[PDB]
This record gives structure tokens, C-alpha cells and sequence, in this order.
């Protein structure tokens, strides 16, 4: 097919997934396009050496490029298909695998290497030769994990431009499943396996046993170790220089889980009052988009352009938002899960 994004895996072969078999991008160019999407994949990570052998054997496409196929047909935000992608269709169109498990902080070169930051900005520079040069727009998009890295990784990819001479390119971010909250579990666990780790806590070992580094802006607000903090979007959204536009449900899964909630009384109150909190956060974040629906990702996604909130679509906000650099502030309002009716299922 035409259409597919190839795969090119990175010519520095230091800079490597956690097995040490190389990292990459997959690439489709766009003749005349000076819009680039840049996409971060998530899916979890893991904070220890037995947590990472576990993934290792469950889920090694996660861990190593080795079996990478060397095509991929682009789906949602990166889908070529003007209905499946209505605004920017025609766009060049940038997959980056994620196998360094460190929600992309990894950034030292020496069992397991996490080199997620390393990885982004290697591929921003094999991408100058490829046309990034001439690009208007560079925005740094992800989901779940993914998310979470274009928070800890646009500044950077910013300076990262303007420091090797390319100060034209508007570098901006989507960040999709990637807003969550240091808050109290439901019920409490002690941290050992990933899914059901205190975010906090997860965060605190994933940092040192990772060495990963967060925004520098962030940084400084907080004490020398506690750097854990810049993980979490409301604490490292307001020093933001690069522009950034929120995606999030308002009752995330990956959330739920983190917080110990298996799917009564307490438990109602709990979940309501996470939506409330999460619709908190985001009260100074014009560029949102947050529906009271129960789930997890959605701008890789075929079905992205279904969802709506007040009239508007998410295909349709960023591209009001893309303008404005027709609404932006788009939270529901609705306290429950799924009271929104353009939900997914
Ligand atoms: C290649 O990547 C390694 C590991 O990050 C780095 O130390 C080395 O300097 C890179 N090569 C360059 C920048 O030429
Ligand atoms: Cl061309």
C-alpha cells in the first residue's frame, strides 16, 4: 500500500530499546505538507528488575524492536484518510514505538537500558534530513504513556530545535490519557506490581531505577528529589512554554487502576469524586478536551471523531486550537461515567 508509514530504525545504535536491539520511527512524508505529527506510543512501564523481567516475557514488543514490522497503516490522528482524519489527513505522519517502559524520562546511556528521551531526540534529528527542516508545525502528540512523555519531552524537543538552528518550527503538544493524579488509592496496596502501584510510589522508583529527567521548568519548582512530581500533568503543565492541548476522560482506566479500583456504596463517591478532581485540574486549561466517559486513549484510534462534547468534535477542537496559535474549554459538566452519550463502547 501506498500509504503505510515505513520503519526506520535509528543509525546511532547506542541509543537503544531495553533489550539493547535498536530503537526507531516509523515514517510517512507528505509532498507539500509543512505539518509534522510526531506520535509516542505508551502501555504502561515498569519501576523494578523483576516487574521487567515479568513484561519482558508478557509483553516484549514493549521491550525490543526485534520483531518491529516494517510497515504500519496509520490509524486516527496519523490515518491519511480524510474520514477517518478530517483536518490533517495530508500531514506527515510519525509513529515512534515505545520500548524503553520509562514513559519516555530515560535519558543515560549504561541489565535494562531506559533511554525513552534519548530516543525522541534522536529521531527529531534523523528527521531534519527527511524534511523537519521545513516544517511550520511540529506537534509532539502521544497516548497514555506516550501522553505523559510529550509533557516530560516538548520543551526539550523546543530547545532541541533552536539549539541545532531551526527556531521557525512552532513546536507544540498532545498530550492523550497522560493527566493523572498523585491521589490516595481506593483501597490501600503495598507497590509490587505495576498495575496496581500508588501512582506516587510507582513514579518515586520508576525515576531512580530509570535515571529519568523531567522539564527543567518543573524541576526547580520542587526540592532536589523530588523530581517524581513532574510526572503528573497539573504540576507540570503551568511552566509549559511549548503550547499544549489536554486530552483526557474524566474517569480514566489506567487511572482507576493505579488507584486499586476492580470492576456499590464508598466506591461511588470515590470515582465521582475523581472526576470532580480531574475537572479541577484542568479549570485553568483552555486547550482540554475531557468527556465523562470510563476509558483509556483515543487519537490513534479509528473511532476519535465520534466523541463530542458541547457540539464539538476532538478533530474539530484541535483544529480550532491549531487556528487560534468555535470553542476550546471543552469539560463535561456531567458527574458520572458514560453520561456523555458519544461514549465508545
Ligand atoms: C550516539 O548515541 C550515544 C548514546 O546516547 C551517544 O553517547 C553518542 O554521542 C551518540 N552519537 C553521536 C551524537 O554522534
Ligand atoms: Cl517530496
Amino acid at each position: 500500500l501506498n500509504e503505510d508509514l515505513r520503519l526506520h530504525l535509528l543509525l546511532n545504535t547506542s541509543v537503544t530499546c531495553n533489550d539493547g536491539s535498536p530503537a526507531g520511527y516509523y515514517l510517512k512524508e507528505s509532498r507539500g505538507s509543512r505539518r509534522w505529527l510526531l506520535f509516542l506510543e505508551g502501555g504502561w512501564y515498569c519501576f523494578n528488575r523483576e516487574n521487567c523481567d515479568s513484561r519482558y516475557d508478557t509483553m516484549r514488543r514493549l521491550m525490543s524492536s526485534r520483531d518491529w514490522p516494517r510497515t504500519r497503516t496509520g490509524t486516527g490522528i496519523l490515518s491519511s484518510q480524510p474520514e477517518e482524519n478530517p483536518y490533517w489527513w495530508n500531514a506527515n505522519m510519525v509513529f515512534i514505538p515505545y520500548c524503553s517502559s520509562d514513559v519516555w524520562s530515560g535519558a543515560s546511556s549504561k541489565e535494562y537500558a531506559f533511554m525513552g528521551a534519548l530516543i525522541i531526540q534522536e529521531v527529531v534529528r534523523e528527521l531534519l534530513g527527511r524534511g523537519l527542516s521545513g516544517a511550520k508545525v511540529l506537534l509532539l502528540a502521544g497516548s497514555s504513556a506516550g501522553g505523559t512523555g510529550v509533557l516530560l519531552n516538548v520543551d526539550r524537543v523546543a530547545e532541541q530545535l533552536e539549539k541545532l538552528g531551526y527556531p521557525a518550527i512552532q513546536v507544540r503538544g498532545l498530550a492523550d490519557s497522560g493527566w493523572f493524579l498523585d491521589n490516595k488509592q481506593y483501597r490501600h496496596t503495598d507497590c509490587v506490581d505495576t498495575i496496581t502501584c500508588a501512582p506516587t510510589e510507582a513514579i518515586r522508583r520508576g525515576i531512580r531505577y530509570w535515571n529519568g529527567v523531567v522539564p527543567e521548568r518543573c524541576r526547580r519548582q520542587f526540592q532536589e528529589g523530588e523530581e517524581w512530581n513532574c510526572f503528573f500533568g497539573y504540576k507540570v503543565y503551568p511552566t509549559l512554554r511549548s503550547p499544549v492541548f489536554v486530552v483526557q476522560w474524566l474517569f480514566d482506566e489506567a487511572q482507576l487502576t493505579v488507584d486499586n479500583v476492580h470492576l456499590q456504596e464508598g466506591l461511588r463517591l470515590y470515582i465521582q469524586n475523581l472526576g470532580r478532581e480531574l475537572r479541577h485540574t484542568l479549570k485553568d486549561v483552555p486547550a482540554s478536551f475531557a468527556p465523562a466517559c470510563l476509558s483509556h486513549e483515543i487519537i490513534i484510534r479509528s473511532h476519535w471523531t465520534d466523541v463530542q462534547v458541547k457540539g464539538t468534535s476532538l478533530p474539530r477542537a484541535l483544529h480550532c486550537w491549531d487556528r487560534s496559535l468555535c470553542p476550546v474549554h471543552l469539560v463535561d459538566s456531567c458527574p458520572w461515567p458514560h453520561c456523555n452519550p458519544s461514549c465508545p463502547t
